[PDB]
This record gives C-alpha cells, sequence and structure tokens, in this order.
C-alpha cells in the first residue's frame, strides 16, 4: 500500500508519514498552480478519483481507485465493498444548489469512504471545489478547529448539524485567492496528522 | 488552556501545534538527560502528574492537575470529575506484578484521563516506567502501528485483549538504551499528529 | 419547504395537525380507507398522500434524502426501492409475521416526514383484514410507544407486547377510530384538536 | 400518583391529561413573569431551578421542586444516578457561568442531572436564561432553534456539546426585558415537549 | 485443561448446592432482597469453584458492551439497591435490574441473582418465575436492554409469574433452566 | 416450524430441545469426518458452507443448508439484510484466501453475512478450519481459544479484525489430519454456543 516504504528504504512511522506528505503536497501545490484544478468534473466520483489520483500516485498502491476491503474508523463501519460502487452512483446524482444539499453529499461522500487511506484530504479539495461552482464560497479552513471537525464528522452520519455550521461559519468569497487555498491545505493535512511542511516552501 | 496562544496571541492552528510540539519536546529530552526521569515515582497518580507538569509546564494551564471540566473521545466519556480524584486512588493501589495486571492499570489510567489534555503522551511514559520496574522491558513504540494502537485504547474500556497484545508483541529488553526512548517519544507524538521535529535534536 | 409557505415551526405543526387530521377525517367518513390496498407500499402512499398532500411536495413519494431519528440511520436510500419490495412479499397471517412487517416498514422509514402517523393507519388495516383486530391506542403509554419503536430494528418483543396487550375487536367502531388519530397524533407532539370536531 | 390530575373531570386518556398539565403550568409560567416573581428567584443554583419546578408544576407534579427518587432514561441515555444525585447537584452549584463556553456546560451538566421525575426540560430552560441575563445580558430566542435541532443537539451533548451551543449562540438576543421573547419562548419551549394546544398570552 | 471439562465441572458441583440450599431448608432463612442475602446465596452455590464466592469483586468487568458499575460505587450501588422498596412487580423488577447493573461478583451473577429474585416476588407477590416459560435469547436480549428500559424483561417475568411458590419441581427445573441460559447443559439437578 | 423436531416429538422444555439438537447434529458431525465426506467439501465457497451446515442440521432446522428469508441480530448487532444475501454471498465467494489476513477477513464477512436462521457458528468454524487447512497446512486448535475472548473478538470482528486474527493465529496447528484435533475443537466450538451435554467421540 505504502509504495515509498521499499523504495527509499524506510522502517519508521515517523519518517514515512513526512515524506508521504512532502510528495503528496508537492502534488496538491502543482494540481492549483497549474489550473489542473479547474478542468476536473465538479461533485463527481469520476473528479473525486482524479483528485485522489493527482495527490497519491507513486505514494499509495492504486490511487484514485476503489478500495477492495471494508475499512472503519473509530466505531463507524464505512460503506460495504459489495455496495460501494452503488453508494457512488447515488451520490453522484445527489442535488448541490445549497448549503444543505452540499453539506450532505460530502457527508455521504464520506460515508462511502471509496479509498484505502487519502479519503478526508481529497475529499476536501473536492467539497471545495463543489462549493466554489455552486455558492461562489470555499472554507477557510483555519476557522474551523480540528478537535471540532473530527468530532463533527464522526457526528455527521447521524446528523450533520455540526460539521454544517463549521463549513457555514467558515465560508469566504474569496474563491481566486490562492492564498486561501494553499493555507487550507497545510490546515486540512493538519487535520489528519501531517504537520512537517508548509505546501507553499515545495 | 492552551497558554502560549494566549501569552504569544498565536492565531493559527497549524502554528500553535507545532510550538506546543517544539517546548514539550525539549523538556521530554531534559527529563530523560537529566537523569529526572528516574527519580520518579513509578505507578501513581503522584508519578503521572509529576512527568505531565515536566512535559507541560508553560504550555498547558494547570499542567499536572486534575482537569475540572468533564472530557470525552470519539463517543467515549472519560470518568466523571466529580469522581476523579476518588478514581485514582483506586488506580495507585491496583497492583503491577505481571503484563495483564500492567495493562489493566494502564487501560484504567487512560479511563480516567485525569488531565484537560497530553493524557496519551504522558501515561505512556508513566507505563514504560512500569514495565521497566516490574518486568525489565520497555515499549518499542515504533513496533505498534499507530492505528492499530488508537483502535486498540477506543476498545480497551469493553476488553484490553488487542492493547495487550500490541504491548506485549513490543516490548524490548533494551531498558536504559537512550534511543529505544527518544524514537518512542516521538513516535508517541506522532500518535497524537504532533510531526514536525525529532526530539533528540533539539 | 411547504405549499402554505410556512417558516415558522410552530404554527407549521398546528397547521399540518389541523388539515391533516381534516384529511384524516375524510379518509373513514367517506369510504375511501376501505379500498385502499392491505399491507403494500401502494396503500402506505395513498394514505400518506391522502392526509398531506395539501401541505408537503412530496406526498405519497418516497424520499430522495437520507434520514435518521435517534442515533438510528433508516434504510439508505439507494436499496429503498427493493426494501419496499421485500416489505410487499413479506406474509402477515398471524400477529408475530404482521408485527414483523411493520417493523420492517418502519425501518424503511419511505417519506421524508409524516411515517409515525400512516403506518399506524397503514398497520390497523393489516390487523382488522387478518385478525379482525384494531389497536385502541390510547391503551399503548406514547413513552412506552416511542421506546419500543427505537429497540424494534434489534428486538420487536417490546412493541408486539404493546400491540397485542392493546388490541380490540371493535374494528368498525368510528370512535375507536378517531381516537386513535389524535393519540396517533399526541404520540408525535401534535395535541391541538381533536379530529372529531374538525 | 406522579401525575396529580390523572383522575379529575374530563381527564380520560393521555391526551387529555397532557392538555390540562399544559393549560394550568402554562397559566404559572405566565404570573411567574408577569407578576416580576421571576425577578427574585436566585441565579444558577439548585436551589433556584427547584423553585421554577415548583412554581410551574405544583399541584401538577407529586413533589414538584424535589428530586427524584428513581433512576430515569431516555433514548439510550441513562441521567446521573439517583445515589449522587445531591452531590452532582452540589458540584453543578460551583460551576462557573462567566461566560458561553462556561454557562454551556453548566446547562450541559444540569440536563444530565436531570434532577427532577419530569419536567426538566421545560424548567431548565427558563433557568438558563436568566443565567445568561445575569451573565452576558442575552437570554435565547428560542424560535430560531429548530426542535428537532434542539432535541438531537441535546442528546448530542453529554459527548460533545459543540452542537447545543451553536443553536444557543446564534439565538442570543439583547432584548432580555422583552416579554414577547419570553412569551414565545415559553410556547416553544412547550413545543419542543410534546405540548401544542395553548399560548401561553391567551391564559 | 480443557474448558469444557472446567465448565462441567462447575455446572455439576454447583448445581448440587443449589439442590442442598433448597432441601435443607436453609434458602428459607436469608435476609431476602438484600445483598447480604445475595451474598449468601453466591457463597453457597460457588464456594468450592471461585476464588472469594460472596464477596465484592476488585476489577471492573463488561459484557457484550456494557460496562458494569465500577468497582469504586460498587458499595454505595449496593447500598442503594438495599434500600429500593420491592411491594409491586414495577418495583421488584428496577430492583432486580439495578442489582443486574452493579454485578457485584466477578462471575456467576445470573445464576446467584435469579435466585434472589425469585424470593423477592415469593415474599411480596407470592410468585415465582416458572423459568421454563422465558426462551433463552428472549431472557438475554431482555437483559441487554434493561439498563436502557426494563419493559421488555418485566413483560417476560409478569408472563411466567405462578402461584407454585413452594412446589419442588418448579424451583429444580428453573435452576436447571437458569443454567442453560449462562451455557450449561450437561445435569438435571435433580438427578444429583 | 424453524426447530423441526419441537412439534413432531413435542418437546416443550428448552434444555430438553438443546441437548437432542446437540446429540443430533454432534453425530452428524463424526460422521462428517469419519466417513471422509467432509474432505470432498468445496473449499471456501457458499457452496461448501451450505453443504456443512446441510449435513450437521437437516434434520433439525427447517431450512438447513438454505438461506435465511428473514432478517436477523445478535446483541446489538443487525447482520446482513436479507434483500443483500446474495450480493454478499456472490463477493464473499470472490475474496482471495491466499494468507492469513485474506482468509480472516473473509471469515468475518461471512459472518457479517450470517446466512442461516441458526447454526453460523459452529457450521462456519468447520468452513473455516477447511480454508486454512488449504491454503496454509494449518488449523485451530480451538481449546486454546477461551470461549469469552472468542465471543467478544467476533462481536468486535465487522469494526476491527485484529482481536479474532491474534486469537486464531496464535491457536493454529500443523495436525491439520489428526482426528483428536478436529473431535476436540468439535466440542468447543458447540460449548461456545451453549451445548455441553455429549463428547461428539462417543456418539
Ligand atoms: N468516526 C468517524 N466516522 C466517520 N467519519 C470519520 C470518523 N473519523 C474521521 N472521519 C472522517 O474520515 C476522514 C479520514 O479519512 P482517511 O481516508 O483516513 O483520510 P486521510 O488519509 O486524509 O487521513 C476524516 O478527515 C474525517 O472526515
Ligand atoms: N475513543 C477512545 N476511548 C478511549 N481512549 C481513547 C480513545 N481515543 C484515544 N484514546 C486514548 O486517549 C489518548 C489521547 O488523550 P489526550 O489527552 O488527547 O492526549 P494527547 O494530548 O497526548 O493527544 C490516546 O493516546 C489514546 O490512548
Ligand atoms: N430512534 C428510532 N429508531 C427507529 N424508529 C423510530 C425511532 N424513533 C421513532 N421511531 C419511529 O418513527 C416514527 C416517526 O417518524 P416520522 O417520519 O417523524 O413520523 P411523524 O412525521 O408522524 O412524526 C415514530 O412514530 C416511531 O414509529
Ligand atoms: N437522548 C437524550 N439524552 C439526553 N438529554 C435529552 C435526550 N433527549 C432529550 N433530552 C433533554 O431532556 C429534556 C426532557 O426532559 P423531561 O424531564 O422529559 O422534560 P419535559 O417534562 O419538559 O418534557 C429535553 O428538553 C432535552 O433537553
Ligand atoms: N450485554 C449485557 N448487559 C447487561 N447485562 C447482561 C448483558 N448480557 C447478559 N447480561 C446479564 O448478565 C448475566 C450473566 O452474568 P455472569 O456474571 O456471566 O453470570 P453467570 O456466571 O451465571 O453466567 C446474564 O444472566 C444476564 O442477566
Ligand atoms: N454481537 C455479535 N456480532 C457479530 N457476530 C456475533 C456476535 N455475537 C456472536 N457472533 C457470532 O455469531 C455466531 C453465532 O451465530 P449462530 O447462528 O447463533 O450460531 P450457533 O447456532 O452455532 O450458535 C457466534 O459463534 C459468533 O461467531
Amino acid at each position: 500500500h505504502h509504495m515509498l516504504e521499499n523504495k527509499l528504504g524506510i522502517i519508521n512511522q515517523l519518517e514515512l508519514n513526512r515524506v508521504e506528505e512532502r510528495v503528496s503536497k508537492e502534488n496538491a501545490k502543482r494540481l492549483y498552480d497549474s489550473g489542473d484544478i479547474d478542468r476536473i468534473e465538479v461533485g463527481t466520483f469520476k473528479g473525486l478519483s482524479y483528485i485522489h489520483n493527482y495527490l497519491f500516485e507513486d505514494i499509495y498502491e492504486f490511487a484514485g481507485k476503489v478500495r477492495s476491503q471494508n475499512i472503519s474508523k473509530g466505531n463507524f463501519r464505512f460503506a460495504p465493498v459489495m455496495y460501494l460502487e452503488i453508494a457512488l452512483e447515488h451520490i453522484d446524482k445527489m442535488p448541490q444548489r445549497n448549503l444543505d444539499e452540499i453539506v450532505a453529499k460530502y457527508v455521504e461522500m464520506n460515508i462511502a469512504h471509496p479509498f484505502r487511506e487519502g479519503n478526508g484530504r481529497a475529499t476536501r479539495i473536492w467539497l471545495d471545489l463543489i462549493l466554489k461552482k455552486e455558492l461562489k464560497r470555499v472554507v477557510d479552513w483555519n476557522l474551523i478547529n480540528k478537535e471540532d471537525y473530527l468530532s463533527a464528522m464522526e457526528r455527521s452520519p447521524v446528523k450533520d448539524l455540526e460539521i454544517k455550521y463549521l463549513i457555514s461559519n467558515a465560508l469566504t468569497d474569496k474563491i481566486n485567492d490562492r492564498e486561501i487555498f494553499m493555507k487550507g491545505i497545510d490546515i486540512s493535512y493538519y487535520y489528519e496528522g501531517y504537520t512537517e511542511y508548509n505546501v507553499d516552501e515545495l
């Protein structure tokens, strides 16, 4: 699964964590600066798969591809592989006209959790693209506290009020401001326990 | 709670996470290199409080003192504040003769969760000292996968088999090896989302 | 979110009660209630639309969003259709099977709202056809009922006991029906009107 | 015996009992405010909460104003055990209430304590408003908090109080002596609990 | 050593103790509805088998997803239970449900506390439980549910109550069914 | 209907029914091994598992070897919905089984599927052992897995299978054609499920 392990000779979890952060943040920076981010299908699993492969190819085996194993976090079982493809088609047809509908679509894509790893970071980029297109807003992720965010996502399959509230109060109209995107990548990786680098210095 | 946030006027989450890592890891290196770690009471809340205050004095308000608020993680509500002092009295009297008793005592101290923050890093140092005294072993924490460790702790209030096997298989006889300690500190902080520095380079 | 354009929650509660109870009275007194298919989603959909089409755009139609209550996630939309086909084929010969079928219909929770009130009407029509009984709903305490439904996806013992001990043979008694409407609405927090007096 | 109006004239079913309990205690809530009695209650203590509960439910609930002697639950949640209830209320009495974070934590602990057999919801929200009024010069406009949002947030709150804090924070108003805020808040608060027949204004 | 063999020995030895408890008349002489009475029952059944039989555990225990009363409150919880009323079925079942949450022994709480429950019902309602009339999986599910709502277990108990409160065969067959609930099926207690 | 012997023989006592169902199905398990029939079963497929289930239970359970038609639960866990059993079982048939990680994940999914009304635990463990024998040249020495450890690990396994994987891994033996391991394993397996009356050897 961790393609860099055998290639760089890493036998330490923290060292592997840092290298995967560096390489994927390099790809994340290029995604934005190349303008490739603007030519991705918005709000579909085809767009999400592209983001995920863009971030993690040469890092995760099968980056951009659905997982073949069932996974969980805390006590929550994500969508079973057996109807994973069915779930993703449903999400593709969900509406995205207002914040209520966009947050619900994001919550369902987190529940699907289609990749083995990288779901959190890749789906937040995907979410920002839906908000930018439909609401002319993106998230200022530093205004969402890490533990508040993770608690809200844990709560969200049952009730999405917490994550909707957090997102709503962090929306900004500066949808073409490069620094907001870049600051948000560092915060987004921080949520997942990657704190070594700043995307802008790579 | 976060003293550096209010003192230095930090307003970026990631910056606060990094400086809180730097200063507490600087203290962690001193704790070991000064020999102060070898003079602590072993297996008591007094000894755990000393460790917690050593790491987090001037970082967390009331470091080394029991919290006055109720806290939770995921879906789990930790020991009520009303009953914390008597819960710690019970843990002090728990036996620690073998791996079973030691792990059960560790699991109860995690359930007590006596500090507002920092329970994970502080209690793992405390655990290593119990294992050292009673079994002449310490944990090689890099041998315990981060996600395996965190899921095992979430499980442990119901059944501690998972954490016990993870600890058992990671034990090493190198109880006075500085490299094992320092690498364990870095892995331990990595479990909790701090990856910026290496402790022995501070 | 509604045809009446009401955006005050307490006002919506009261007008929904009066309007849907008005429709419920007509369902019964018109005899329309006796011409519903018994024990199928078609018939539940007919009841739900009868009650709610004045108010809610979706009346009688399967939801397209996912919903939950308490800590329970109801049947996912992606297999709502197949879930309802399965329920349509479940047996209803005795009380054990009728309660099982009711419990699965609640798990499906097919409408955006109104599932509780519409499906209890639907249940009474199954009991009436197969056991010549209906529920005397005031004999079921509100909090016992709600907690029994919360338990029922795991085990249906609680709700089965409550229904069994409240069955009555007065299956054509208009006051048993009307008071059952009022108690059923009371379960869901609507208490202003008596359907009888509308 | 808990419902002391159980056997009165015309009280023949659960709905009729619900309605008379709504009318009598809302009549009490109106007098509580319009008499000025509400302004004399000790703020932020269990002594204050029991005065409110007794004011609303005296002669409706047996033992109104008194701590329950039975354990109770709601949904999947077990409230504080009776065996240490009085000590739990003493600890709540000492909790700070200087800012919104602290006030909401104190409210959440009082709801976990759930000290009465019934009527905890409605009595404790009035109590909450008086704390907010004294300490922040704000009260909750309960009409800006949806019923199902509110109930779910309370179910969430023993684990994390973020949901209910957001709902309270966005509904705060500085109209702390506005009669309609209070009166409509009483009607909304009762509607949260399944009582909808009357407007407190009109009793 | 074989797990099954230990299980069979424990059944045989403790079921013998249950028969003596009833046949000797000792069961009629114990305090009804208190932890002291329950402790006497547990020691009587398991004296030879469990270390610290009849004594409150010193470890925290769980079953399924349920964490039983933590040891530090165990004494105060048993004290509360001792004071709980037992005048009707609602109160008895609540008292029984609280004693199961307490779970005061390391093992054998189920079998000892059901004997204890029958004695409360005998004294206060002049009824005991015909345990064969409560299906095993119905019972265990109802007990899992009981800390949240006791309606399930109350209905099962109510429909199984019999007025044959001094009938030796009701008690002995109840003992067999009670052990069956917990996975001991080898012996019939009256054939010991 | 489900318990075929209950009405045919008028067995009214739950313990007596438990013991006769143990005796009949354990007689069948003994014959499954001693006849060589076990060695012709397809390995790792629902067809093979259905063969085992019917072989043990066809005189005891109305639809032995056949998928259930109702939904079922155990503890707080709701097993795979009936509407999905077919797709679940088709997916499980395609899962790899080359190493212990993959075999355990496959066993965990077959338990979640829980395809029969009753008898899933005992039948699926025989099925598991035949996969391990084929792919790893090991079987489980079940007496080395404590009953409550096993039941707790299975309760845990839909979330994380590490607990059950450790128990299994540490109980593997290379004595894959040892009759005592198989027979004692049958007695322990039945003991896990609350059947302790007979020794399968002596039937
Ligand atoms: N208990 C939970 N239930 C549901 N979703 C969760 C839970 N905990 C975290 N999440 C969501 O899962 C995401 C993590 O997915 P993962 O594939 O691990 O991403 P990454 O590789 O980016 O860390 C989090 O960012 C959060 O959105
Ligand atoms: N759901 C859970 N239930 C119980 N314990 C947990 C859970 N999740 C994590 N833990 C334990 O709590 C620790 C974190 O406690 P915390 O006070 O946040 O420490 P730190 O400041 O070092 O991160 C983890 O290392 C783990 O041991
Ligand atoms: N936690 C729960 N789990 C499953 N079912 C529930 C739960 N709580 C309530 N129910 C059932 O759901 C019904 C409410 O559904 P809803 O669509 O809100 O109907 P209504 O609009 O009539 O109130 C209740 O009447 C009860 O039958
Ligand atoms: N599942 C739950 N867990 C914790 N608290 C809850 C839950 N559901 C509701 N609550 C809180 O409990 C209150 C109900 O208490 P109760 O004594 O019934 O008051 P009332 O008589 O006013 O209805 C609700 O207003 C809400 O604050
Ligand atoms: N998940 C659960 N939650 C609470 N109580 C339970 C649960 N499962 C079983 N019980 C109760 O616990 C009893 C088992 O207790 P235990 O100490 O193992 O007794 P025994 O040694 O007699 O088997 C059961 O008879 C039942 O009453
Ligand atoms: N809470 C649970 N969640 C998931 N699986 C469980 C749970 N409890 C037990 N199991 C699994 O289910 C099996 C029992 O299924 P069952 O069909 O009753 O088999 P049997 O008839 O052999 O007793 C157990 O052996 C265990 O593998």
